[PDB]
């Protein structure tokens, strides 16, 4: 059965997927710590969550998308299950589309995390690309990005990551996505919002304006949440699918079908990440703690984006890399070529992405210095 | 989109899904306490596992279901994914089969899970029923399953239960499983091995038995075990994928694939469950305190199951019920039907599943003369 199976296709780390404080350690988070602490002391069984998991954990993530008193909320328009991560989320949307409506398609950025493709087409779903980025300007692109998405059809779904764009960094700004919040109305698309990365652009509830300015306009939507990031929960696998629909009525009938899917993939989620995320957000002190350790990770990585700009212009570089300053989250495009990324490799022990992405999470004061002076000797 | 969605299909509990013991709670074993409270102390990060998990978790499985010094691990013919659950492990071998191999069908006892159909289905694979239970003598109806299954055509899946088949708790003999890993070779079937209950009806290794004769004959299988109820770990979702070819070449190029239908699922695995299970096992003093929870939730099960045949016969049942005390692990066939069952529920309420299912664990000496009143009054 097996004998022909073709195999799967495939010094400083900017290489890294995730944050990384100024020690270059990725700790448990104490607010994390202390939830631990607190589930080891009370729980008295691991009998089963429901399909769509701790119900406290779906109020709190749905609280964090859409805002406390959000009508999608009042009108219970909205139905949450907690999934194993992001990942987990975008496949059971996928799953859920893909046996459930007409969806034949998912346009996705270019450039996207690169594991977008694999679960959509996981799920028998073609993905199209829109252009996204002004690579002379480092900016988006926002008409090749709007005539590009007029190929897409009417019941077409279209992918927007929420904040702190993967790989690029560069987010719409407010009017943007109202901008595209209309448009997507007029022209019938299905909004999918990825949300990996909610509280690391400006804060949390700035980060949700452009996923809030859809869900004002829209009837329809998903959200795939992820709190792998913003809670340092990677390996538990802590995330949320969202489903929101007219109604309460429409969206309790399609959520049975979403709890279909997730019961012939996983049955239900992993209890240990969600309930340590629900323990936190439900509590005030545990929260204040929790938000403020988020805060900490924001601003250090925004502190490193000043520092790395800085740097290159004292070492010599003589290029305008300003545009990493407004740039949003962990990664940033650095604007080097593939070879160049392999000559950092090579040469340096320079490690990013052929794409030229860094992780400005992966720098810190101490490799500073080296990192930009192999990035300048390169030039 | 989702306005036209259909609607998904769907005092004492018999009709439950876990172990509960003596006082009708299912609490967290003490050998899982203590890990948790050993990773609390020790974890100092959260970093993504890799996509099929931990390694060392990946090794105790292949030990206990292959056994220490099996040619198959000395061979490195076994790739083993940690999973979310026996469900998720079952779905991604799904995946892999449907993506990567000819299989369009997998073969499965009537009666199994019900959730067996949905996953396979998922995937795109169709699912076949061979014959298996003979109500009359409530035992294997062996000739009946040689009968159906030979309708199976070679590269078709063959699904076994590896032990404590569910609903019914009858398991082939030592000598079936050898006639059944014989007839498998001659007819091509692919086995794929769901092995949720190890240590409920004999022992550990015991109840590896039958797996072990197919793994003697076969180049290629599949397990997808779980450590839902042998951990009591249901809601951390602990489960493995576990691959085998003819050789290391080939089960490291296939397996490939698995990891990346993993990639596009979920991404990796959770750690928490599967890391206290890695914790006990390669531990000599917490295996032993687990080993003894498994034995002590196997004994209660079989003390129920003969305080439950007797207590029958105490209160005039009249009907022979010793087949009971022959099964292995929660779960039997009553012999009652859907009318009496519903009967129970309504008249007495004592809920079993429409088939008669009952989960044996769920009896207590203290609600057994109840409910053994309340079968007697519908028989
Ligand atoms: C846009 C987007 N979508 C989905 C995901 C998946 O998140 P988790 O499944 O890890 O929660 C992520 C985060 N997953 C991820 C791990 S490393 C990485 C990278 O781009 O390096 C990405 C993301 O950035
Ligand atoms: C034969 C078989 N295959 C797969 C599974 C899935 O196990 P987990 O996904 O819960 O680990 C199980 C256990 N899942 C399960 C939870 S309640 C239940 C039942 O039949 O009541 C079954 C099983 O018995």
């Amino acid at each position: 059965m097996f004998e022909n199976i073709t195999a799967a296709p495939a010094k400083i780390n900017l290489g890294i997927g995730v944050y990384k404080d100024e020690t270059g350690k990725t700790p448990v988070l104490t607010s994390v710590k202390k939830a631990e602490q607190y589930l080891l002391e009370n729980e008295t069984t691991k009998n089963y969550l429901g399909i769509d998991g701790i119900p406290e954990f779906g109020r709190c993530t749905q609280e964090l998308l859409f805002g406390k008193g959000s009508a999608l909320i009042n009108d219970k328009r909205a139905r949450t299950a907690q999934t194993p991560g992001g990942t987990g989320a975008l496949r059971v949307a996928a799953d859920f589309l893909a046996k459930n409506t007409s969806v034949k398609r998912v346009w996705v950025s270019n450039p996207s995390w690169p594991n977008h493709k694999s679960v959509f087409n996981s799920a028998g779903l073609e993905v199209r690309e829109y252009a996204y980025y002004d690579a002379e300007n480092h900016t988006l692109d926002f008409d090749a990005l709007i005539n590009s998405l007029n190929e897409a059809q009417a019941g077409d779904v279209v992918l927007f990551h929420g904040c702190c764009h993967n790989p690029t960094g560069i987010d719409p700004t407010l009017e943007q996505w109202q901008t595209l919040a209309q448009l997507s109305v007029e022209k019938g698309w299905l909004p999918l919002f990825d949300f990996a990365y909610q509280g690391f652009a400006r804060g949390l509830e700035e980060d949700a304006e452009g996923l809030r300015a859809f869900a004002a306009m829209h009837k329809e939507l998903i959200v795939a949440s992820s709190y792998s990031k913003n809670f340092g929960l990677y390996n538990e696998r802590v995330g949320a699918c969202t489903l929101v629909a007219a109604d309460s009525e429409t969206v309790d009938r399609a959520f049975s079908q979403m709890k279909a899917a997730i019961r012939a993939n996983y049955s239900n989620p992993p209890a240990h990440g969600a309930s340590v995320v629900a323990t936190i957000l439900s509590n005030d002190a545990l929260r204040a703690i929790w938000e403020q350790e988020l805060t900490d990770m924001r601003q250090r990585i925004q502190r490193m984006r000043q520092l790395f700009v800085n740097t290159l212009q004292e070492k010599g570089a003589n290029r305008d890399f300003s545009f990493i300053i407004k740039q949003n989250g962990m990664f940033s495009f650095s604007g080097l070529t593939k070879e160049q990324v392999l000559r950092l490799r090579e040469e340096f022990g320079v490690y990013a992405v052929a794409s030229g992405r860094v992780n400005v999470a992966g720098m810190t004061p101490d490799n500073m210095a080296p990192l930009c002076e192999a990035i300048v000797a390169v030039l």
